[PDB]
């Protein structure tokens, strides 16, 4: 039992973390087969970030400029290509440690693991959620650009995130591995407003089921509410509106606990309206929304890999 | 920027995680060189846990009984030894993936990363702290015995925890890798009193420094207090008493922010007495004590390993 924020095992991804330097700006890259993926603003300086012409800037770049390091193996970069905001450096040798990998675009509210690296070296792994406004609340210093987010299923590593820049607001934005940004952000260092952020309701219910499985049960009332009536209260407190698809995916936790999804919604109504009254849930005084229904199931059943 | 609870990259440890079975009781083990470390109550049944004679039970065990699995490799167990609550198995093959590793006993208040495994396969990694009463609040289902906790410095993996059993109370207990328990616990499934738990004060100050480094500054008062006057207030709210060694190790965070440690203590005193008044710190309504000063330094400067 017990319930912690769990991150995927990071071994498969460490073997792909390289350092890429182009001039005086050095950030991380992801080395799969004979290609190294990194953010295209590696070819900018601080002063180039205001209004970069990435097409012309890349044209001034030569393969010799791209210092790619693997631990301290130096890789002869033999090509450069621009796919959206991502720079694919063709290299001499294929990475012998290449895992089975997919390139996946995720949805707001889904969670992934982030391997934080600086100068091509991994320093930490942590779980985070793609907020509904497509930002992440992250741990990225200057030089953790190119750090990737991934999920793990069976033998396959599912790459979904690459970090590019910190926003003025202190939040982070990035792309899929085809280089398309999540959200309305771009790779310039300019004023960039994120959306009004909302709370991932379906994650919150799944976290409440997790708390019932782990003993914390004080928030259970003998109420119930309609889905359409629950949303009236959801909007008011800036919660994402619950759908029937969100109810359906909560089914399995509703089965394990014998608490109908709407019953659990009725407790959340009580929670949004009355607060926590000084109590906690799994040792937290706020409602947590960084666990998917899938994550809780994998933690209350022991889902493994390999 | 941003400040998340981070775990060490788990690659070095994933490669030593095996499955160990003895009858119908199966848990995880740690394969370093030609020895596999696992908790000795693997040689027990459910009914053996009440009052086990581990010496006589092991004598009744033969190497043919110990089913060790590494991925899909079956390992010849060729010997058995009892070091305290840990059973050291000889095997045919040295682990080709053996990292640089240490066997370290840690102190209360220090933190480590745990690679959670079930049936010998790694499933998750998370950061956690050894409480002052020598328990951990962890994510351990049934079959997560033998899962280890570790720190990483430079190239070296510092093994400090093996999990053994869930207490009645819902918290977990374990040993160092020489098999001596942390805290007064034993590997019997009996009523076991935990200590009165305290909040790791020096961890809380380091997390407060982390908050100023990341912009959250509302809790800074222009007050101050003495170390002995702060400790009077520490006792009342069940905080560990701050020592001068604790002040000294906050020195570097005190330097980066220009807020004297006693000044930060005076902010925390005010925090204990009046609460948070509906505000948060790094997006949390409770005081966090699962970060050492060393952890905050490693995240506010970007310390790596490689």
């Amino acid at each position: 039992s017990g319930f912690r924020k769990m991150a995927f095992p990071s071994g498969k991804v460490e073997g792909c973390m390289v350092q890429v330097t182009c001039g005086t700006t050095t950030l991380n890259g992801l080395w799969l087969d004979d290609v190294v993926y990194c953010p295209r603003h590696v070819i900018c300086t601080s002063e180039d970030m205001l209004n970069p012409n990435y097409e012309d800037l890349l044209i001034r770049k030569s393969n010799h400029n791209f210092l790619v390091q693997a631990g301290n193996v130096q890789l002869r970069v033999i090509g450069h290509s621009m796919q959206n905001c991502v720079l694919k450096l063709k290299v001499d040798t294929a990475n012998p440690k290449t895992p089975k990998y997919k390139f996946v675009r995720i949805q707001p509210g889904q969670t992934f693991s982030v391997l934080a690296c600086y100068n091509g070296s991994p320093s930490g792994v942590y779980q985070c959620a793609m907020r509904p406004n497509f930002t992440i609340k992250g741990s990225f210093l200057n030089g953790s650009c190119g750090s990737v987010g991934f999920n793990i299923d069976y033998d396959c590593v599912s790459f979904c995130y690459m970090h590019h820049m910190e926003l003025p607001t202190g939040v982070h934005a990035g792309t899929d591995l085809e280089g398309n940004f999540y959200g309305p952000f771009v790779d310039r260092q300019i004023a960039q407003a994120a959306g009004t952020d909302t709370t991932i309701t379906v994650n919150v219910l799944a976290w409440l089921y997790a708390a019932v499985i782990n003993g914390d049960r004080w928030f259970l009332n003998r109420f119930t509410t309609t889905l359409n009536d629950f949303n009236l209260v959801a909007m008011k407190y800036n919660y994402e509106p619950l759908t029937q698809d969100h109810v359906d995916i909560l089914g399995p936790l509703s089965a394990q606990t014998g608490i109908a999804v709407l019953d659990m919604c009725a407790s959340l109504k009580e929670l949004l309206q009355n607060g926590m009254n000084g109590r906690t849930i799994l040792g937290s005084a706020l409602l947590e929304d960084e666990f998917t229904p899938f994550d809780v199931v994998r933690q209350c059943s022991g889902v493994t890999f390999q």
